């Protein structure tokens, strides 16, 4: 179950009401809201897509730090073992959170050396308090299947939907819309990220056309693993190429005055990849292998193989 100040959490509550009920939850919510946004650079960086999982541990020699950015309506979870350091961020968008936290759940769970040290601790950040109740519907949603799990989550920081919400002519958009995590300091903090890659558009392109929540990192031989994926041809891709910028977050965003500012070229070049590659499965990847990346020795991703 889903604990704060060690007591089990009543849902349903909305985020508003339990971290004004726990000062420990408002007082991280205030400190976080409160940080700067650093630029954070591409060393030991694994940059965690929408749709994506990435878990690692301190031993990692390859990655230090896990970031996502761009959480609209959307929200990035944490789950980290404080004892082993095993840390998993996730960006989930509510395509199907009850499957989701299971594999957030898995990820954390196989590492060993759990029990004399430490405990699990959960972190959720991103959304506003947007028209659509997207945001305040994932947040009921994680916390529900989180609070299912038979194991003692302890939920550290909560800075979800209202809680993430300002105001600006009447429009309302997120505080924050990007975290990092540290995974051998463990802290988590206002980050922005420039430096995406790698297979930027590839994976864009596949939670575009509908593909559903995949673990991208392999921890045990420090390799990132991209695909293969499928789909079949994205309707009217070409149509969607030719509208304006304004149809483009009408349609194709889920907060159309609340993205930002690179929104529409990022699916711009993301509709673009699917026009060039309607049928990857066969003309992107080799005898089904995934495309593998390493760290390099400066700290870049590099192809292998």
């Amino acid at each position: 179950p889903l604990l704060v100040e060690g007591r089990r959490v009543r849902l349903p509550q909305s985020a508003g009401d339990l971290v004004r009920a726990h000062p420990p939850l408002e007082e991280r919510a205030r400190l976080l809201r409160g940080q700067s946004v650093q630029q954070v650079g591409p060393q030991g960086l694994l940059y965690v897509q929408q749709r994506e999982l990435a878990v690692t541990s301190p031993k990692d020699g390859s990655i230090s730090i896990l970031g996502s950015d761009d959480a609209t309506t959307s929200h990035i979870v944490v789950l980290r073992h404080t004892g082993n350091g095993a840390t998993c961020l996730t960006h989930c968008d509510g395509t199907d959170t009850k499957a989701e936290v299971p594999l957030i759940m898995n990820s954390i769970k196989s590492f060993s050396d759990h029990a004399q040290c430490g405990r699990l601790e959960v972190h959720l950040v991103g959304g506003f308090s947007d028209d659509r109740q997207l945001s305040q519907k994932l947040t009921h949603q994680l916390l529900s299947e989180f609070d299912r799990q038979e194991d003692d989550i302890h939920l550290v920081t909560l800075c979800v939907t209202e809680l993430n919400d300002r105001e600006e002519n009447e429009n309302h958009f997120p505080v924050i819309y990007g975290i990092a995590v540290n995974i051998k300091t463990a802290e988590i903090y206002r980050a922005s990220f420039q430096d995406r890659g790698p297979e930027e558009q590839l994976r864009a392109a596949r939670t575009l056309a509908g593909g559903p929540m995949i673990s991208i990192y392999d921890a045990e031989t420090e390799q990132l693993r991209i695909g293969p994926y499928s789909w079949t041809p994205f309707p009217h891709v070409d149509f969607w190429l030719h509208q304006d910028d304004k149809q483009i977050l009408e349609n194709l965003s889920t907060s159309p005055l609340a993205e930002p500012p690179h929104f529409v070229e990022h699916i711009r070049s993301t509709l673009m990849f699917l026009k060039k590659h309607p049928s990857p499965a066969h003309t992107l990847f080799s005898g089904n292998k995934a495309l593998l990346y390493k760290k390099n020795e400066d700290g870049l991703w590099e192809k292998i193989s």
